[PDB]
């Protein structure tokens, strides 16, 4: 199935995903320059005091934190949005060395990882219903530049080492997703796709310009974690990043004046 791989990754996904090839295709480069502010945009509001985990997963791809979306504990509104959308999951995109890694680029340069926490619009009533729709997710990325070491990442970190293989999973529960936030809130905003298979254009794209700091250690933990299942051969979970993709005939705009 699809992968990172030479033969499997990405640029081979639209052979089964055609619509790896499509109008509305994420990620993409966020040139600062052209990006125009838009009056238009409500305040961003991230409502994640009540947030609920519940589990840390490896799916082959990336490692999930998986959060209890059956009610509105955990919520995106404002900005672009029209409506009440909720957290079911984040997760992660890193490199096999600090220069690469992330998704999104700014100005051509990419960060050493990029979180995605991902939400779905509650007017659909089931996530799947909603990754149907084009107005159906939004997901806040969030670059991740290496420094610092981050205590509100370390919590993760130490869970890594309980799920290196596929399909391994662990209790995680009270985890506070509002530490992954920077202070500024600042972002740019447009039309996109989920980032991996199946590519559906659903995605309502919310990039903040100030990233959170990581350490090279603890990034280094992350490359500690494995893409294949135990018992089948050994292949390192680095560069599960897609390259930037064409901007084609949309807009990317900024919450913030120049
Ligand atoms: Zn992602």
């Amino acid at each position: 199935h699809w992968g990172y791989g030479k033969h499997n990754g990405p640029e081979h996904w639209h052979k089964d995903f055609p619509i790896a090839k499509g109008e509305r295709q994420s990620p993409v480069d966020i040139d600062t320059h052209t990006a125009k502010y838009d009056p238009s945009l409500k305040p961003l509001s991230v409502s994640y005091d009540q947030a609920t985990s519940l589990r840390i997963l490896n799916n082959g791809h990336t490692f999930n934190v998986e959060f209890d979306d059956s009610q509105d504990k955990a919520v995106l509104k404002g900005g672009p949005l029209d409506g009440t959308y909720r957290l079911i999951q984040f997760h992660f995109h890193w490199g096999s060395h600090d220069g690469q890694g992330s998704e999104h680029t700014v100005d051509k340069k990419k960060y050493a990882a990029e979180l995605h926490l991902v939400h779905w619009n509650t007017k659909y009533g089931d996530f799947g219903k909603a990754v149907q729709q084009p107005d159906g997710l939004a997901v806040l990325g969030i670059f991740l530049k290496v420094g610092s070491a981050n205590p509100g990442l370390q919590k993760v970190v130490d869970v890594l080492d309980s799920i290196k293989t596929k399909g391994k999973s662990a209790d995680f529960t009270n985890f506070d997703p509002r530490g992954l936030l920077p202070f500024s809130l600042d972002y740019w905003t447009y039309p996109g796709s989920l980032t991996t298979p199946p590519l559906l254009e659903c995605v309502t794209w919310i990039v903040l310009k100030e990233p959170i700091s990581v350490s090279s250690e603890q990034v280094s933990k992350f490359r500690k974690l494995n893409f294949n299942g135990e018992g089948e051969p050994e292949e390192p979970m680095v560069d599960n990043w897609r390259p930037t993709q064409p901007l084609k005939n949309r807009q990317i705009k900024a919450s913030f004046k120049h």
